[PDB]
């Protein structure tokens, strides 16, 4: 199982920057959005459905932090949860080999609030595949928008 950001080299595991360009003005009382689908993609390695991977976004994945005073919504794969997550959830399964862009939505709700190059959030996922022990993977997003957000 592989994923990249914005097209780039492929990625196994671990902790991987992903810039966005965010609404330059966070209107008071209205939604932030945060389209991560634009930027992540993953895929099977195999392709086929042969050995099929399963993908959740795991509990404790919250704003950064600093910037945990805020809530927020996390759109996955056809559910809305309540950000930062406080459970896991459903899984989504990948089993051809053209990558499909994550079904991912952060909504943030509300001078500068955000600072560009600074991680606002960082976001959990699980891998496991489906033969053998499942050849179990982590993967963190850490969003780093790429301008200032204002009022
Ligand atoms: O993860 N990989 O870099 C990788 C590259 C080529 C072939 C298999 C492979 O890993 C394999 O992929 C399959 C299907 O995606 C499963 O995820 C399996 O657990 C993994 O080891």
């Amino acid at each position: 199982f592989s994923c990249n950001v914005d097209g780039g080299s492929s990625i196994g595991a671990g902790t991987t920057s992903v810039y966005v360009n965010l609404d330059p003005v966070i209107q008071p009382g209205q939604n932030l959005v945060v389209d991560l689908s634009q930027h992540i993609s993953c895929w099977n390695d195999y392709g086929g459905w042969y050995d099929t991977d399963h993908i959740n976004l795991v509990q404790g994945s919250a704003f950064a932090g600093s910037l945990q005073s805020y809530k927020g919504s996390l759109y996955w794969n056809n559910v809305t949860y309540p950000f930062p997550l406080t459970t896991n959830t459903n899984v989504l399964d990948i089993g051809d080999k053209t990558p499909m862009p994550l079904p991912l939505k952060l909504y943030i709700t509300p001078g500068v609030v955000i600072k560009a190059g600074e991680v606002i959030a960082r976001i959990h996922m699980y891998k496991i595949a489906t033969l053998g022990s499942g050849n179990p993977r982590n993967f963190t997003w850490n969003i780093i928008s790429n301008n200032s957000v204002v009022m």
